[PDB]
Order: C-alpha cells, then structure tokens, then sequence
C-alpha cells in the first residue's frame, strides 16, 4: 500500500511554458516558474541553485547510473544521521562548503580572530574551570598552558566572556568517545577576568580521524583523500555585544596541517607552541609534576556584533 | 557515547597547499587535492561539482542559518526514504534534474520516441494482457483504446517486444494506493505481435498529486508551485537489441500539461485523443457497454542499442 497524496492547492501557473522540445526548455521553464517564489531571498537562492545544478548536469553529461548512485549516496547520508551523528555536516565539511560558509559569515574585520569549524565534540556540560586551573586530569597527555586576553577589535578588554574549550587527550579521543563517561575530561568553561584575561592548563592535542565508516568515508577513499584532522585546541567565545567566535588553534609540527580533511586550518590559526623548560614556573602554574610545558599565548579578538553584520552585508553586495 | 574513528591509511598529500589566508584558497586547495582522484571520470565529476558548489556559496553569500536549514532539509529527505518512498528522486524530479538526465541519456535519434520519467508506480507483477484485451476492469473510468506499432528507427517492425503499461483509474489512484490490493488494476504487460502491432483497452487517465506531505512538499509551497501531474499513460518497452524506452503519453485538454511538477511532459508526447462515437465499433473492440471510446493511436519507435550509445557519447563531446 502507498499513501494517497493530496493537491497543495496552488493553481496552474499563468506563464508561457512551452512543452519541452529540447532539454534546454526544461531548464528555461523551471527558471520561469521559479520567478513565482514570493520571498525574494528564496527566489534568488532557488534560481542560482537551479542554474548551477542544471549546468553541472549538462557539462558532465551525467549518466543514469551516476545520477542513481548520487541519489542512493545522498539517501544513505541522510539515513545514517542521528542526534549523535551528522553525516551531512561531515559531507559539507569534506567538500569545503562548511569552511567557506563559515568564513563568509564571520569575516575577520579589523584584525579579529578568524573562525574555524566547530566539529561534533562540543558539549554544553563542560565544568566551570577557574583561571589557572586545568581542563585535563593528570596523565591525559603532555602539559600545555593556554593564556591571553579577550579583546574587542578596538583593543578594549572584554570581561566576563564565556570561553568554552575542548580537545582530545594524548590518545586522540574526546571524552564522549569513551564507554566510561563518569565525568567530563579535556574540556572546560572559563570566564575572562575583569581585565579580559584568561589562563588554563591543558594537554597538547593530537591528530585524529573523522568518521570513515559511513558514506563520506567511502567518498574520501574514491577521491584518494585521508580522513584526518591535524592537532587542534577548540575554543568558543561568547560575550553580549560581540559576534560569537568559534575557532581553533593548530600547533605547528603536525604532518596533517596542510591537508585538514575539513579545512579548519587557517594561516593565522597555526600556532608555534613555546617550550618552557622552567620547573619552578611549571609548578607555580599548577602543573603537578612540574618539569616543562608547552605555552600557547594568544589573544581572542572579537568583532562587535553590529560591525560583523555590516561587514557581511557589505561584502555580499560585491558577490 | 560516540565511536572511535579509524584512519583510512591515505598519506598526507605531497601537494603545495598553503594554509588558507582567504576563503578562495579553501577552494583552490580542494581543487588541487581533487586531482589525486584516480578514476578520471570521477575526477571530472568531483571537480565540476566542487566548482559549482563553491560558486553557488560565493554568489549567494549563503548564511549560516540557510546552510543549516539546507543540511536539515537534506537530512529529512534521506530519512523519509523507505523501500516504498524515494523522496530524493522526488526532489530531483521537482528540480528538473531527473528529466534533464533522462533526456541526455535517451536522445531521440532519428525521431525515435522520446523518454519520460518512470515515477514510482511501476510493478513487475502486472498481468499478461493479450492484444485487444483490457488493462482496466469495467467501471474504472472512461473508455480508451490504445494501438500502434513498435518499430526500429529504420522502420522495421519489432515483434515480441514487451510493453508494460500502467495508469490511474478515474479517481486518480494507482492500484497499490488502495487497501484492498487483491489483484492488479489499470496495468498490464503486452507483447507486440509478429508485425510489431499492439492494442489494448484502458481508461482515460486523470491528473493527480505527487507526495506533498514530506520535505519536497514544503519546498514546493515556499516556491509557490503545485504538486500536480497532468493525465498520462505510462509505457515501458523492452526488446533485445534496442534501448529500453520508458515513456508516457499525455492527453490534450489537461490544465496541468504546461506545468508538470516533475517535467515529464514533452511536446512530442502530448497526444490528442480521438473521440470515436460509434457504438458498433466500441462493441467490436470489446468495450462491454459499447457507446464510444477515446482512441490513442501512436507508434513506438525504438533506437538500436548501439545507435543510442553512440549518440550519447557523441553529444558528450560538445560538452
Ligand atoms: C549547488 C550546485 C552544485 C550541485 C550540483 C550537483 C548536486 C547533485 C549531483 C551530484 C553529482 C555526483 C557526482 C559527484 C562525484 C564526486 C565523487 C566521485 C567519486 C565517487 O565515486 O563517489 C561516490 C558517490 O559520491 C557521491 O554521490 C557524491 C555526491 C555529492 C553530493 C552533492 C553535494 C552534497 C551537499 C554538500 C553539502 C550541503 C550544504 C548545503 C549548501 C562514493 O560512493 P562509492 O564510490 O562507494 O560508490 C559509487 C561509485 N561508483
Ligand atoms: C543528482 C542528485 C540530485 C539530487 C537533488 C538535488 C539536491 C540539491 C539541493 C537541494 C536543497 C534545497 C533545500 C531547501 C529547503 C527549503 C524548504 C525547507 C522546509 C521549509 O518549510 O523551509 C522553508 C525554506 O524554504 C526555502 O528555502 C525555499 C527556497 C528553496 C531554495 C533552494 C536553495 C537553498 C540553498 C540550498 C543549497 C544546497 C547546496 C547544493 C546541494 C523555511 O525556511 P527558510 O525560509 O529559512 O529556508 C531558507 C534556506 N534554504
Ligand atoms: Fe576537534
Ligand atoms: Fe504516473
């Protein structure tokens, strides 16, 4: 049995739509119809999409089998998605779309910190961590210290900003990739102080794979691409009056830096960690075993919300 | 909990991939990587796809919310697909892609019969119907007679071709849209005779809606488009040595002819049914109530398989 469908009530259009006598007329008629779309933003998106879609098909002479393979692929991508897995985001990520959209929507005007992709490992349950405390238990990897200031593009400190941070442990796992999730690990939620300063202890993150077991994984193998991300520390900074910044810093030295499978890496976000070999200083910062630590010293420069919106709308006129 | 992912074993590429310092470099790097795709057809498809995708994003300055809406839409489309519902095909259909691909892959060489979309109502269980017999029980709608000849493009009759035909009843339902499907209705499987001739009784099909209750239905309403198909009779003709023809004929007089929601209609496939007001002839053809019938007289011209393939690859030279 199959459902009886129901007419949606839209009338036959009063437009000149000649019966297609060649493949081009399909496109022409569809584009004519698209002009009936009443929201002009929707109309623009629809028109531009259709043109690209039809041009793609014409340029490639897509075959029946290739079209059907595409259909089945897109279907399987949707069907593997769950509240804990977003294969369509992963497809957007690996095809560079996520990163391109992210850039366009968060233009780094006036020397702002650049954004980078969020990925799937953010949790809204990270513990509160005071400045100087650790997001990582002892034994989760090599010591790293992170510090800087949250500032406006004009240089003014931003107090009370919320800084969410998360990363892998030394094995390349986020805390929710373990069976025993008794307590959060390698993540924290901080607040910039009254001078906009923040500091915390952490571990040196490591490279890791994105999901290669579903359709996106199959695609990467046909493209002879890897499914790896280089090491990074995630940060998300929010503060009323500013454009929320979702970003990451990528330590130098990782062989995947130039070929991030999701195009998170940006030049300004690759950081050279400083080796601090000063046992006294290490212990004073609260590293329990002292010795030495890698230092990641970086400010987080936020764009006032009105400036971000203005930049985006002004740049969208060019394009 | 989330799965540990696994590296796919592809190495970091030895390519010059500068860390993006502007959004354009995302695209440049992705296109460079794409050259590692080993199958040159895949490489071509991937490259063309990526360029269109990235151009679409740049031209529109797609917003974060629009991107996320798209993601969620595509997800829902996949998730509603089942063995009995293909919402991705419906999306391809309503955006004209299915019809465009179908045309390109079944070029009407030497004025052969043009193809048209299959839709979802084909069944491989249709009963055998002898020439002159009916695919429709009495009381399923207005009488129609269908006849013609199956031929090669050189004019040679094609004997023993298998002709699958199906259609709605006068209420606009296919047989599998009813609770009681004890037996097939308004469908049949014929064989062309030794002179390539076929003939059968049927009913005049009627306009009907495609599924409007899923994501594609929501999209059509935002585009101020209807979800209707004009009246049509489906045919699928197969014969060893020839390109299988999936087509449909669309009776004149239907207000949706110019605006088929899935772009099945083609100029050559619109047919003017002849009103035969001849009680005697109606009875002689086996119409039980006599009176009158509409006549659909159309030949089915098949392309020899080698010719179809040649035409397609020659046309792909242009593009
Ligand atoms: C907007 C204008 C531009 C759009 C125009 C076209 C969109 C629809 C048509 C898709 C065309 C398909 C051809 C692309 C091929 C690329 C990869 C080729 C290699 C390959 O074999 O990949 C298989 C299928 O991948 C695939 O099927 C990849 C499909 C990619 C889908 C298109 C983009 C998805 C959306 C991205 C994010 C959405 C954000 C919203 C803006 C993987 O399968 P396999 O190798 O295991 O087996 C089948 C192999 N013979
Ligand atoms: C070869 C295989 C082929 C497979 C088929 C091709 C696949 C191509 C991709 C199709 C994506 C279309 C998704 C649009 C969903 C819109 C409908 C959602 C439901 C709903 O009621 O949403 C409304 C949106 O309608 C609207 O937005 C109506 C306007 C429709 C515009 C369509 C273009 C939008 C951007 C899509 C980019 C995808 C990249 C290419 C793969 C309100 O929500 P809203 O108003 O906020 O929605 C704006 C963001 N779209
Ligand atoms: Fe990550
Ligand atoms: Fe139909």
């Amino acid at each position: 049995e199959v459902d009886k469908a129901v007419p949606n009530g839209i009338p036959p259009p009063q437009l000149d739509l000649p019966y297609p006598d060649s493949p081009e007329t399909i496109t022409d008629n569809l584009l004519k119809l698209t002009e009936l779309t009443p929201n002009p933003r929707h109309r623009f998106l629809a028109k531009t999409l259709i043109t690209h879609l039809h041009d793609f098909v014409k340029e490639t002479s897509l075959t029946t089998d290739e079209w059907m393979t595409s259909i089945q692929f897109l279907t399987r991508v949707g069907q593997i998605c769950t509240p804990v897995r977003q294969e369509f985001i992963l497809l957007s990520d690996t095809l560079g779309v996520s990163a391109l959209v992210d850039a366009i929507n968060n233009p780094p005007v006036n020397g702002a910190t650049e954004s980078s992709v969020l990925g799937p490992f953010f949790t809204d349950d990270a513990p509160d961590v005071a400045n100087g405390e650790s997001i990582a238990s002892e034994g989760k990897g090599d010591y790293m210290y992170v510090e800087g200031q949250v500032l406006s593009t004009d240089g003014t400190p931003v107090p009370d900003a919320v800084i969410e941070t998360w990363e892998t442990d030394a094995k390349g796992f986020y805390d929710n990739q373990y069976k025993n999730r008794d307590h959060p690990e390698c993540r924290g939620r901080l607040r910039s102080d009254k001078d906009g300063k923040f500091a915390y202890r952490a571990v040196v993150p490591v490279a890791y794979p994105i999901p290669g077991d579903g359709p996106v994984g199959e695609m990467l193998l046909q493209l002879n691409r890897h499914n790896m991300r280089p090491n990074h520390l995630h940060l998300m900074i929010s503060a009323p009056g500013y454009n929320t910044l979702v970003t990451a810093f990528y330590p130098e030295g990782d062989e995947y830096l130039s070929s991030d499978a999701v195009f998170g890496v940006k030049k300004s976000l690759v950081v050279g960690l400083e080796e601090v070999k000063d046992d006294s200083e290490a212990r004073k910062r609260g590293f329990a075993e002292g010795g030495s630590f890698k230092l990641l010293k970086r400010d987080l420069v936020l764009v006032p919300e009105a400036d971000s919106r203005k930049a985006r709308e002004a740049f969208a006129q060019e394009r």
